[PDB]
């Protein structure tokens, strides 16, 4: 086992294959420890979740210093933070995926490349190298900042995002929101007025796939 595993990846070659909550440590720096959700099971595993939508619970009408730092039950509905987001993925390349399902259909996106730059860049996202059955819809949001209604798309659609002018991506939308833009969105799938169900977003090493 690795000490000091800086994601789930190096979590789960620790021989750790049940998905719960396991330490990273950011930098592989025992004083920065971090608890994520590690998704185990969904293709290959190794997966750090950073974001659950499942039923509701949690208010993601959030500001930006909640959005920078994180919220809600890693076990259950929740965002990690871009502060964190920022710190992994700087740790080497990414990949992101995300896993879909409303009513029983399944749908995922993965994008070969994934980044969330420092506060300076207001957070920008990167997210290239698309394969999946949900439709690149991350595509439109490529190179965004992050947006907060307090730092207007968050306010318009109560949501969070890196929106662009607004969104084909709403996964921190209104829970069970049908009205146009407003709910979990992911247009390419299900369109803007259909609000999914179940949605998660996680990241691991772009080169888990053959390590
Ligand atoms: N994944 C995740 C996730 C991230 C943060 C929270 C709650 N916020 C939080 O832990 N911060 C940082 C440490 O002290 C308390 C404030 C919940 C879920």
């Amino acid at each position: 086992s690795m000490p000091f595993p800086k994601d789930c990846s190096q979590a789960m070659l620790n021989g750790d294959t049940t998905s719960g909550l396991y330490t990273i440590y950011l930098n592989g720096d025992k004083a920065q420890a971090l608890e994520v959700f590690c998704d185990m099971t969904s293709d290959g595993g190794g997966w750090i979740v950073f974001l659950r939508r499942k039923n509701g619970r949690e208010n993601f009408y959030q500001n930006w210093k909640a959005y920078a730092a994180g919220f809600g039950d890693r076990r259950e509905e929740f965002w990690l933070g871009l502060d964190n987001l920022n710190k992994i993925t700087a740790q080497g390349q990414y990949e992101l995926r995300v896993d879909l399902r409303d009513h029983g259909e399944t749908a995922f996106a993965v994008y070969d490349k994934f980044s969330v730059g420092d506060a300076k860049t207001r957070y920008k996202l990167k997210v290239e190298g698309y394969s999946g059955t949900a439709g690149d819809s991350m595509a439109y949001h490529n190179g965004r900042s992050f947006s907060t209604f307090d730092k207007n798309c968050a306010l318009s659609y109560k949501g969070a995002f890196w929106y662009r002018n607004c969104h084909r991506v709403n996964l921190m939308g209104r829970y069970g929101d049908n009205n146009h833009s407003q709910g979990v969105n992911w247009f390419h799938w299900k369109g803007h007025e259909h609000s999914i169900q179940f949605a998660e977003m996680k990241l691991r090493p772009s080169n888990f796939r053959n390590l």
